[PDB]
Order: structure tokens, then C-alpha cells, then sequence
């Protein structure tokens, strides 16, 4: 029963899903994994993800009902990932953007290389709304790289961390294009810097969810606690409103 707070399975309205068939296939994949509940965060990102609400939420009731025909136990949450440009803050505050799964936590996502003072004050921004960031892939980030210290400052702040499944996974024998991100992730787990392990699935060939593999892999390296604290119970507590 793993739970999945960072995907993007509703069609056409990021770069994820082009259509209902994409939409059903997807979440069947990240059913065959042992996904049972999906929070979708499709991308909100001023200059590059500007799909009106309305239209994500058109769509993401009709994938909702889509995964009906998966399996009636898939659970189904709305949510978003925030891109962070200061017009966020507002659209925070009115309830514009969804949080996840109306919980006081949003995913919060930088560009590879925002200065540290900028990801830093952006989170202190958020929290003093009453908002708890879950910072997206934090392998992602230039600033954070195999820096605990401004990790742990971070969470220390009040916030909280994901990393995405494929980067959870040892560099491939040939063919790796990641090898970076698996590098940094591994840094993150080993330091004990990780809250979730989330899929950031958007597709069948390029990105698809790991998170069965990744499952099976953190469970070997740091024993089934840890396993079921990144992949089920953490991503739970978010999903139920509840503090980590
Ligand atoms: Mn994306
Ligand atoms: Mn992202
Ligand atoms: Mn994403």
C-alpha cells in the first residue's frame, strides 16, 4: 500500500498525460507497483505551466473516475506542484492553488540552480502563511548537494523532503543519463535526509514510476522501517493532514 504524493497523471494539461488512455495506463503501471493511493500534482509554473485551474480540475475529476476502471481501492487526491515565483503567495493565502489533498502541506519545486537564499527564503515565506513545504526532488537542487547541514536546515525550518524514485536507484550497468541525481539521492539517504520517496511519474518510457524497485532497494540498504517510512507511512501522515 504505498502512498504517492508527487505525479503527474492528468492529461493534457502539463507534460505529462496527452490523453484518457495515457491517463489509465499510467495509473494502472503505478497500481502493478503497489501504488494505492496517488496524489496528482500537476505543474503549476508561471512562464512554463500555466494551465487554467479549472481545467486541471476538469480533467483531474475525469482521471479520478478513470481509475475506477483500475481498481476500486485506488485512491485518488488532488493536489499541485508549485513552481516558486512570489505570485504563489497569494494564490496560497485565497486557496487558489491546491495544497495536498487539502492538507497544510504543499510541494514545492525550485530550478536546478536557485541560489540557496532564495530556496530558503522562499520556504520561510510559505511557512509563515501556515504552510508546510514538502520540497520537491531535493536531488534536483545545485544548492543542496551533498550539504547536509543546508538540508537539515531547511527541515530543521519546518519543512520536509521527497526524492523521486528513479534517482533512489543504483547507476545502471549501461545506458545510465543520470548517474549525477542517483549520486546526489544516495548522498540524501545514506545522511538520512530523505521524509518520502514520491514516483514524479509523467509517462511510460522516459518517466515512469520506480517506486517498486526503489521500494525493494531502500528496504535492502536500510532495512523495512525505514522502506515503509518513506513510502507509506510519512507520504500517509501528509495525505491525512498530519505533522511529521
Ligand atoms: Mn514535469
Ligand atoms: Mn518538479
Ligand atoms: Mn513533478
Amino acid at each position: 500500500g504505498m502512498i504517492d504524493i508527487h505525479s503527474h497523471i492528468v492529461f493534457d494539461v502539463d507534460d505529462g498525460p496527452k490523453s484518457r488512455e495515457e491517463s489509465k495506463a499510467l495509473l494502472a503501471e503505478s497500481y502493478r507497483q503497489g501504488v494505492r493511493t496517488i496524489v496528482s500534482t500537476s505543474h503549476r509554473r508561471k512562464g512554463m505551466f500555466e494551465t487554467p485551474e479549472e481545467k486541471i480540475a476538469e480533467n483531474f475529476l475525469q482521471v479520478r473516475e478513470i481509475a475506477k476502471e483500475v481498481a476500486s481501492d485506488l485512491v485518488i487526491a488532488y493536489g499541485a506542484e508549485i513552481y516558486y515565483t512570489p505570485d504563489v503567495l497569494d494564490k496560497l493565502e485565497k486557496k487558489r492553488i491546491p495544497t495536498l489533498n487539502d492538507s497544510r502541506y504543499a510541494l514545492i519545486e525550485f530550478s536546478m540552480n536557485t541560489p540557496y537564499r532564495d530556496i530558503h527564503s522562499a520556504l520561510s515565506k510559505i511557512l509563515m502563511l501556515g504552510i508546510t513545504p514538502v520540497i520537491a526532488h531535493i536531488e534536483r537542487y545545485d544548492a543542496l548537494e551533498n550539504n547536509e547541514k543546508r538540508v537539515r536546515e531547511l527541515i530543521d525550518m519546518g519543512c520536509y523532503t521527497q526524492v523521486n524514485s528513479s534517482h533512489v536507484l543504483k547507476p545502471k550497468l549501461f545506458g545510465e543519463r543520470y548517474k549525477f541525481m542517483k549520486k546526489r539521492a544516495q548522498y540524501f539517504l545514506e545522511q538520512d535526509l530523505v521524509h518520502v520517496i514520491a514516483s514524479d511519474m509523467h509517462n511510460l518510457d522516459g518517466r515512469p514510476p520506480h517506486m517498486a524497485e526503489a521500494y525493494d532497494l531502500v528496504t535492502q540498504k536500510y532495512g523495512e522501517a525505514k522502506a515503509q517510512e518513506l513510502f507509506i507511512d510519512n507520504p500517509r501522515k501528509i495525505v491525512m493532514d498530519q505533522l511529521i
